[PDB]
């Protein structure tokens, strides 16, 4: 077989064909070694590692693919792994990937198709045949509080009334032979659904966690598409094809037919267990910072022959927690702004900001027609974005005019540093939900869950009135066209590189 | 021949020997073409251009060297041009260059030596033999308001009482056959001295402007060394050698003996003329933004045979206005902090910030012993730096702990973005002098000359108390030493780059 965006096994073959895979066939320790190799790959934009000989792999569980959504070294195919999640050419731009991810937002859903079996049913282990402590679950960072089996799988939970089935990524680690613990926090959909089941009060939440799902599905899992929208039908619409699902054996949830590994069980409405600490997306671990997390019971494991577990070795730049969390939040923010009649053309979370900022490119012709001011406009943008779940992870919004490419972190930093007067050109938001994972929130001086957000206006004053009133002091803008071309045409004749 | 740091002609030969020069021997137009080549070099870190055939060069005036203090492409000798200004090895680190620039601050000055002649006397033109409009003065940016002869020369002015002779860079453009106009603004020393002569009220200010001075001298010219300190004796101390000066022909000022070009005349205490606009260090020009500037009268020109004028094509990253203005301000700030008993180890102006920020590395052992708080410490640092001339150009200070290399813009941006909560972890300074050249100041929403400054505390809370309480989620810190070395030793055997 099936296409790469619809079948993780084919996606791995796509990375090989692209010369973007290293297959490691000698024994590799899941205790730190796999994740350290993966971490070095992410910090250097190297090829993705496939660990085919993982110390502790028993009865087909499991191989590991690291860095599934990280960057390539070349600028021409920088985002090629992400393009391979979506059937795009490997040279696709970030604008094209985010447009593809947003495309289903004004299309009818294409609901999934139930099939009677699939590769995920090739093997099974009941409640008497597996032990999660006996699998080659990675220790990802040396101070982690557990072996994080779940960094790139899909949790599947459904509202009590059946009308909404949510697919999302949220971390989880092994607690004992048949339980995980993990992070289930507001305002995430897995938490919203959990709350529904707690208020009903009758049973634990039927649950599955599928690893190595269709790559188009894992991308939507990482995107804050709207409340109540079933990710399966959004992915159907975006790919133009109904996704094939099979029923779980022990519950009535449906998992992708080609999933590599499937856990079936329950998310408790009452129990907790120790969770964390973990080396997280902003680049830190606080050793010993353990909290009580949600508790998941595993009743059954099903899996493909020669199953492969995807792993994110997350932390400092650049991994899936940057390329997918930041970019996909920015995409949804862009749409959100446009639906609120704000003149936003583009949005991106700069990697330099540890994806805590989003830069918002403004159509300044439209801004001018609004006849507004910085104070007013900053307030409107911040109220729309920071009061919505799509803004949760983002603590600074940078407004820039049409001359800035928000996908170029150098140009966002230039505009921020030169066009936004500290204090006067900014509005602080202290009564909005904060992202506690950012160290300055959860480990900082103020409330972990509230405030610490800002809108930084890097629009210049005439951008609101009569139009841009500068030219850049750069090669592009400070020399006429004929001269620039002469210089470029003579560059290597004259002796330059 | 004489040594490169003491003789600009030798410095040009040093750049050739270093394979860091392109000699262009075919005709090049000083109307935009020389500066566009220079601009492209600065934006790509290419070799410095030497224009030996400048259209309009008459009777030896003049050749142009562009990009004299810009960056090399290699990381190993990134700062090699700056090292060649100072007799340092071309692999010198920025810490070593700034230490060299600060070295004379606790040494006795070595006053200059007067010699009876030098190469700068090889040719002369009186008041009847030159016309500044007839020289091949560059047009640097297409919207500049004049031909900026002066981007990398040394103004020489002396206090009325003779006790202080100041060397500094400040821009100037041709006004007519025998005058320049330029920027003389507070709190710069050329302005402080000008004010002294205005208050005396008796005569215009005796003046010289020397181009292609000793490279060690042009570096101190770009540094805010303290009020009242004669740059010549500071350069003497830093180089361990008394600088050789010759007297001007028409006044009693002294100019470096090996200066390429010397203008002699007066800076008026009464007259002004149109000045600017200019494509400036933060990357902008505002066309048509002309103001009245100080007016300089030129009475005599002296020059070397085959004289070379240095030119900065300034604007967007990376040129002399970044490498020298930012770095040398940061060096003086570091010293200033240490002299005020603040536990600052290192300072640098990140290029990413368009050298509007300085990152201050804190010795957190010392900070802990202070038993202070973020609010208190931010206030003390900002009061010391933003009330001093060394802080003039800097609008944001970022405080970081010992784990951050402030010379690495990626690590400063990481620390800023993840450790400083917007608003709560910052203190705004509105009653301090502002730098009007930053667009958000002079072309912004508030007072051009006041406020818009901030101290951003990216120290974490335990850095003030008990010590760092995290490990980075990176390859360096999240894996033991033996594992890391195993990974590095097996990297290319396994198939990575
Ligand atoms: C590698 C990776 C790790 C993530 N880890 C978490 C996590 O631990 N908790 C969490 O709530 N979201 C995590 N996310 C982000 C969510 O998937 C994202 O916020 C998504 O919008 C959640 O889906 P929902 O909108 O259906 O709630 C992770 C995403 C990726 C790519
Ligand atoms: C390429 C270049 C251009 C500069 N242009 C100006 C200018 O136009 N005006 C100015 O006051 N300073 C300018 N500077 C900065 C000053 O040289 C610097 O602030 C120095 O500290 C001034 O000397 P002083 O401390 O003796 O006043 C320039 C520096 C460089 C490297
Ligand atoms: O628990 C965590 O590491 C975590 C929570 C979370 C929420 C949103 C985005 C990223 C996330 N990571
Ligand atoms: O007039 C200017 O371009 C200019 C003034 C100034 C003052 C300090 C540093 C850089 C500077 N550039
Ligand atoms: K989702
Ligand atoms: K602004
Ligand atoms: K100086
Ligand atoms: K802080
Ligand atoms: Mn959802
Ligand atoms: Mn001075």
């Amino acid at each position: 077989a099936q296409p790469a965006h619809l079948c993780f096994r084919s996606f791995v073959e796509a990375l090989k064909v692209d010369n973007d895979l290293v297959e490691i066939n000698t024994p590799i320790d899941p205790n730190l070694e796999a994740a350290a190799i993966t971490r070095r790959v992410c910090e250097t934009n190297d090829k993705a590692p496939l660990f085919n000989n993982l110390i502790g792999m028993k009865n087909g569980l499991f191989r590991i693919l690291g860095a599934p959504g990280s960057l390539r070294k070349s600028s021409a195919d920088r985002y090629g792994r992400l393009a391979r999640h979506l059937a795009l050419p490997p040279t696709a731009s970030m604008r094209e990937i985010l447009d593809k991810m947003l495309s289903a937002s004004d299309m009818p859903p294409i609901p999934p198709t139930i099939v009677p079996t699939g590769p995920c049913k090739e093997n099974s282990l009941d409640d008497s045949e597996f032990d999660l402590t006996e699998l080659p679950v990675p220790l990802i960072h040396k101070s982690d509080g557990g072996k994080y089996i779940q960094t790139y799988g899909m949790h599947i939970v459904q509202s009590p009334d059946g009308t909404w089935t949510n697919w999302s990524i949220a971390r989880a680690m092994v607690h004992d032979k048949n339980h995980l613990t993990g992070l289930v926090i507001p305002p995430q959909h897995i938490w919203q659904i959990h709350q529904m089941w707690k208020k009903e009060g009758r049973s634990d939440v039927p649950w599955a966690l599928a690893f190595g799902v269709p790559p188009a599905a894992i991308m939507a899992s990482s995107m804050p598409i709207p409340d109540g929208v079933t990710e399966a039908g959004y992915v159907g619409a975006m790919t133009g094809s109904s996704l094939e699902l099979v029923k779980c054996d022990t519950n009535d949830l449906y998992v992708p037919a080609t999933s590599e590994i499937v856990l079936e069980g329950t998310l408790s409405i009452s129990e907790t267990g120790p969770e964390g600490p973990f080396g997280e997306m902003h680049g830190y671990i606080f050793p010993g910072d353990t909290h009580l997390g949600a508790k998941y019971k595993v009743n059954r494991i099903t899996y493909r022959n020669n199953a492969i577990m995807p792993m994110s070795s997350c932390g400092r730049l650049t991994d899936e927690t940057h390329t997918m969390i930041g970019s996909l939040a920015a995409a949804e923010i862009r749409k959100l702004c446009q639906q609120n009649d704000l003149p936003i053309t583009d949005a991106f979370a700069p990697f330099e900001s540890q994806v805590t900022w989003v830069a918002l490119r403004v159509d300044t012709e439209k801004l001018r027609a609004m006849k507004t001011t910085s104070e007013g406009f900053r307030k409107r943008v911040g109220d729309v974005v920071f009061n919505h779940k799509a803004g949760y992870t983002i603590h600074r919004l940078v407004l820039v005019g049409d001359d800035i490419d928000v996908y170029e972190g150098k140009d966002v930093l230039w505009a921020f540093s030169t066009r936004c007067r500290p204090g006067m050109d900014e509005t602080l938001f202290e009564d909005v939900r904060g992202f506690p994972l950012i160290p300055y929130m959860g480990h900082g001086n103020g409330p972990a869950h509230r405030g610490g957000k800002v809108v930084s206006d890097a629009l210049m004053p005439t951008e609101y009135t009569t139009g841009r009133n500068w030219e850049a002091a750069d090669f592009n803008q400070s020399y006429p066209e004929d001269l620039k071309q002469k210089v470029l045409d003579n560059w290597t004749k004259m002796g330059f590189s």
